[PDB]
């Protein structure tokens, strides 16, 4: 153990897309699958309470750790 350091790479929507190289379309197909609540992102909102504007941050770790799967090309499905 050297130092517990973070993986602080939090980043909304549109930062997310840009930083990934993925556009809007495509992470929007990924939140109506791979993208899990609690896992892959969390939600932030702007006050300490319960509100539907909060935004989400995703994590981009978890994020590349998914596209090496496709950069990884193996024929998983028979």
């Amino acid at each position: 153990m050297a130092q517990i350091i973070f993986n602080e790479e939090w980043m909304v929507e549109k930062a997310l897309m840009v930083r990934t190289g993925l556009g809007a379309r495509q992470i929007e197909s990924y939140r109506q699958g791979a993208w899990i609540e609690g896992v892959h992102f969390k939600r932030v909102s702007p006050s300490g309470e319960k509100t539907l504007r909060g935004t989400t941050w995703y994590n981009y770790p978890e994020i590349n750790k998914f596209i090496r799967d496709s950069l990884e090309h193996h024929h998983h499905h028979h």
